[PDB]
């Protein structure tokens, strides 16, 4: 790794994702291969999130990727602005299809026709379905791995309820899991908030979000989304049930939808990565500890490495013994640091017979000598501390880089020196357009649930910044 | 359920998959919704296979679904008949794309250009990658849920090796896992074999396969596929390395690919399904035991529900997947039939009389037998009944395949045996021209299923084909 983050972030990012073996490029613009190292992080997030929404009663399923042409039109599910992003299939082989067929950019138009046929009474509610799947958005915006890709993997949850109280409660439960994914799995702090009228999903009532800060850019990014849809889609698609008390009266279902993507992995990369490459938070590292031998008799050195064995596996630590004879120790050192392995355990002959080893933390660079039989306890303590270290530096960097302005003067003074700032806000769109072009430019990120301090007149303190 | 499996198979199948809540229909022909009841089975297969290939050193990844026109134009990875099955993206919104992009029907052309860049020396091998992903094949044959769908879910594994002996061993380990998915998870027996030259993947060296039999059809089906590709694809795609100890000879990697799909769930439905609905093998049933509570007081009623919720915890604690149906708006008789249609292996009936007699009742979905159990043996005995349901389901389907797969040595007995809804092992040339002949002669058709590794009888000392001498016993039959 030779590019440096603070000077050229784009090229640093591209060289970390490649030299960590996370991403391989493809010959289609905005499409990336997720190699096992990148995919294992996604799998870990999936394991966590899946387990959580299962306690909420959500069930997994799989809906078609193709949407019929007339099911896309149906109503103002999308105002035509979102239409350029939709890829259309028009032939199989050379045979032009009777009607063109669309590639899921989201699955409302595929799912809700089915909800309307499953809901024949209030006993059929709630419906709570989730799917892990790929989606295609023909993004015009300049493409980057995991940040802005043309195909990505995600989960989209879609739930329908008899009452507003239930739907409204889920929206905030899901948003909290998203925050837990980022803050507890990925050691990235986030700001919960609600979208302004400009930035909310046109198809919903309100849109909640979690926002993250990437210092080296000075830019924020939407990490996850949870919408209350009210009855916007229920009336559109006729998901209706009989009023239990009033004969002949249909009442429309209340709906939510929520989504999280592999953009998580890029954000973790942009947040924790350093000038030596990736840095993996322990709770998602598929290798938390790598064993590397340093320095015939030698077979005793490999038996000692392989005695860390289960001694680490038996304490349920993900461990890799890199015993390959074909690479130098120094090669292994740099190879696993580029991949972001939280702890390097080096065994040298000196230490086999002094019944010691050395551990090197990927965040601090600290090298530490441990008694041979203190491996289990102290290694666990280091991996827990690395996690807390990584979340603490990212917390204290968001504290530093998120401040207040009450004037356009100091908001602008502060925006352009790499800052995101909460400002009092009209709340109206054309004002938001106006702030967008003056500072060029800043978007609205979210109206925080717990803003700075207590507050056309200002309706809300709203967090502003340049954003992906 | 209204249709009967024996009389009209399609409508019975259509009504089992829907009224069990496995499938919802879509407005695109050959595309189907996988509702939780069916998707949970896929997740169970996924969990097993994933563990197994992890021991073989295979790692999971995700490659793009889009294939460039120009990457598809470089190599010849497929014969010309497969080109129609490819769906093309030709515009975004209203803007026609400069070059069209194809939807993955399989991922050789997407992956192997990357393999070529990752492989620069012998220490870069082996490469062992797997992906769970969706695939589109614009099928001409008649589409049926989970049997033959235009979009499906699958796993495709692609591995690259330095030596031929490594590749050759993976092919059959993988195949044996497929047969394990079928025989141990779904209680379906299968026939391992090699495809004839006609039916093998044209661009590889040889194709191994497992075939399953659907009695009610008299039809067999390809349940899984494992290819040895030799070096046909390493030469096309230039996956080469130099060995320092073999100076001056270019080493092309030895490759395999293998695939298994949600056709699994369709086969399970056809094999074990009955005229009361789905029949779930305990090992993939996402609910193995359903607890149903079956006037006097409201405090008493809460105690009945507390006992059901105490059976649920005792059963989770012995790792039995359990759902307590505590919905108050349905009768017990209703819940009884609803969970039978869904194929739940065991119904647990708890009533007030059994609560104070410290008993419960279990009824098996495979035989229907009702059993009163002491409250204390719930964990031990319920576990035993699920293990016996599994063994029963696999035993009956085995005893149905032995019955329905026989040997014939004349085209004349081959025809009569075929026409009684059976699959036939016949002595066979192996040549393509002949295979077309059997196909239409038996229509006035039967195709080859596989060449069994362990055929019923040993062939030859110069035994002649059913035409040219016989090379091998070949398993022939009508097929999905
Ligand atoms: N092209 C993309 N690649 C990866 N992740 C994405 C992409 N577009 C959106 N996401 C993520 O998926 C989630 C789904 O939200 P959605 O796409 O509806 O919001 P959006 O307002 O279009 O977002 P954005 O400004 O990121 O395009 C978002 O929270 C975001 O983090
Ligand atoms: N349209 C489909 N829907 C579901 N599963 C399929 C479909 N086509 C193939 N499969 C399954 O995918 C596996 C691997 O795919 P492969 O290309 O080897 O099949 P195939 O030879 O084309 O199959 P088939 O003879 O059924 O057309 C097969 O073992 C089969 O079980
Ligand atoms: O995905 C969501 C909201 C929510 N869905 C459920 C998961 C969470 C997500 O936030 C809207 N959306 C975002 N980016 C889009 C691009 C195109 C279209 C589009 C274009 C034409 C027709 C059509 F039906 C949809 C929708 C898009
Ligand atoms: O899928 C396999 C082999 C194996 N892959 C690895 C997983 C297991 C599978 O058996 C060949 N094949 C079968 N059905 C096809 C339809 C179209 C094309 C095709 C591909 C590219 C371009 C094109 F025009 C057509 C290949 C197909
Ligand atoms: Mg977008
Ligand atoms: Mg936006
Ligand atoms: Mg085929
Ligand atoms: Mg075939
Ligand atoms: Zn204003
Ligand atoms: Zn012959």
């Amino acid at each position: 790794l030779e590019a440096k983050k603070e000077e050229n972030l784009a090229d640093w990012y591209s060289q970390v994702i490649t030299k960590s073996e996370m991403i391989e490029y493809h010959d289609i613009s905005g499409c990336y291969i997720l190699r096992p190292w990148a995919y294992a992080i996604w799998e870990a997030i999936k394991d966590f999130f899946d387990a959580e929404i299962k306690k909420l009663g959500v069930e997994n399923c799989y809906f078609p990727m193709f949407v019929s042409q007339s099911a896309l039109e149906k109503e103002k599910t999308h105002v035509a602005d979102f239409a350029p992003e939709v890829a259309w299939v028009t032939r199989s082989g050379k045979t032009e299809l009777a009607e063109p067929i669309a590639i899921r950019p989201t699955s409302e138009t595929v799912m809700y026709p089915a909800y309307a046929k499953w809901v024949q009474s209030h006993r059929d509610l709630p419906i709570k379905l989730n799917q892990w799947c790929n989606v295609v958005r023909w993004e015009f915006k300049h493409p980057q791995p995991f940040l802005r890709t043309r195909e990505f993997l995600w989960q989209e949850g879609h739930s329908a309820f008899a009452t507003m109280e239930e739907a409204a409660e889920e929206v905030l439960q899901i948003l909290d899991l998203y925050a837990q994914v980022y803050e507890e799995l990925l050691a990235i702090p986030v700001v919960k908030g609600r979208k302004t009228e400009k930035e909310k999903f046109a198809g919903g009532d309100y849109t909640t979000t979690i926002e993250a800060f990437i210092s080296a850019s000075g830019r924020a990014i939407q990490g996850g989304t949870s919408h209350h849809l009210g009855q916007n889609f229920s009336k559109m698609f006729e998901i209706v049930f009989e009023d239990p008390k009033i004969p002949g009266e249909k009442q429309f279902a209340y709906q939510n939808s929520w989504g999280l993507t592999t953009r998580t992995i890029g954000v973790m990369t942009m947040v924790h990565g350093d000038n030596m490459g990736l840095v993996l938070p322990p709770r998602v590292a598929c290798v938390q500890v790598v064993i590397i031998p340093c320095g015939e008799d030698k077979e005793a050195l490999i038996a000692k490495c392989n005695d860390y064995r289960r001694r680490l596996l038996s304490v349920n630590i993900r461990v890799r013994a890199d015993l390959r004879d074909n690479y130098s120790p120094g090669w292994k050192f740099n190879h696993w640091e580029l991949k972001g392995v939280p702890i390097r355990l080096e065994v040298g002959p000196r230490d086999m017979k002094s019944c010691q080893f050395v551990a090197v933390r990927r965040d601090t660079g600290e090298k530490l000598t441990v008694a041979e039989n203190e491996a289990e306890t102290k290694l666990q303590a280091i991996l827990e501390d690395i996690q807390v270290t990584l979340f603490t530096r990212a917390s204290e960097d968001l504290k530093t880089h998120m401040v207040v302005a009450n004037t356009m003067e100091d908001f602008q003074k502060i925006l352009d020196s790499g800052k995101i700032v909460q400002i009092p806000f009209c709340g109206e769109i054309d004002c938001e357009d106006w702030i967008k072009k003056t500072t060029a430019g800043a978007k609205s990120l979210c109206i925080p649930f717990k803003p700075l301090c207590e507050l056309n007149p200002a309706k809300y303190y709203t967090l502003f910044g340049r954003s992906y």
